């Protein structure tokens, strides 16, 4: 796949590398300094994707690959985006994409239970609804340019600067429990099982952070009470149209589950509904 270095390529020279964002078995992040990535003479934080020491020729295509697929991707407000790369030789091969400095969603939900009230420093209704209307934002986006996330989740929902949150990937988690019904039986992964996911989300951001299915087996028999209609209840801080459109996106059939573009419209109007 074609890559484009003059759009693209951005010179190590201008990148200091900081504190360690994250690792994992195959990449690592790492938070630096880019002086000017966006043609303007600023120093700004970014994100740095690279390879670990002794990583091998598929872990550097691995990389690489994820590469072209966010240049092919390409521009979303509500997605980490790729901001430039070091490929040429001379040095390790750096995806930059944009910093998200409060990190991911959950995380930074279940620390605001304290800063929290639904009317008027404190989230509020308009907040979880902001959050949930840019992640449908962002997914309408990623569905355009026919993606599938296939992990949907908040800790995978980067929090920004303006509250701007950001869909990455485009204490731990049982990934299970935010997989639609069809794709945990007949292991179908499509943008309507997203949707289910994304009911899921919706109901993390309403718990203010919480892990769905509370205490729940995740047995073959959940798999089939989830088939058959059992469903998660209201998280304690959820609006009752917040709730039905969590119902709407668990919906038995993927064709009956709205779809992305039909849900930013929806939390469109409960936005504006909002005030």
């Amino acid at each position: 796949l074609p890559y484009d270095a003059s759009k693209w390529e951005f010179p190590r020279d201008r990148l200091k590398l900081g504190k360690p964002l994250g690792r994992g078995a195959f990449g690592q992040v790492i938070e630096a300094d880019a002086f000017g990535i966006d043609k303007t003479a600023t120093c700004r934080t970014v994100a740095v994707k690279m390879l670990k020491e002794g990583a091998t020729h598929s872990e550097h295509r691995a990389l690489m690959s994820e590469l072209k697929i966010l240049i092919h991707i390409g521009h979303h407000l509500n997605v980490v985006n790729l901001l430039g790369a070091c490929t040429k030789p001379g040095g390790p091969l750096m995806v930059i994409v944009e910093f998200c400095k409060f990190g991911n969603l959950s995380t930074y939900l279940r620390s605001k239970r304290n800063e929290f009230v639904p009317y008027k420093d404190f989230l509020t209704l308009e907040h979880l609804i902001c959050y949930s209307f840019q992640v449908a934002k962002g997914m309408e986006f990623l569905a355009s340019r026919k993606c599938i996330h296939r992990d949907l989740a908040a800790r995978n929902i980067l929090l920004s600067e303006k509250n701007v949150v950001k869909i990455c990937d485009f204490d731990a988690r049982l990934p299970l429990k935010w997989m639609a019904p069809e794709t945990i039986f007949d292991r179908v992964y499509t943008i309507q099982s997203d949707v289910w996911s994304f009911g899921v989300l919706l109901w993390e951001i309403f718990s203010l952070g919480a892990s769905p299915y509370p205490g729940v087996k995740i047995d073959e028999e959940f798999c089939r009470r989830l088939k058959e209609g059992t469903r998660m209840r209201a998280p304690d801080y959820t609006t009752p149209e917040m709730y039905q459109t969590m119902l709407d996106c668990w919906h038995g059939e993927p064709s009956q589950r709205p779809t992305f573009s039909e849900l930013v419209e929806h939390l469109g109007n409960l936005l504006q509904a909002n005030a």
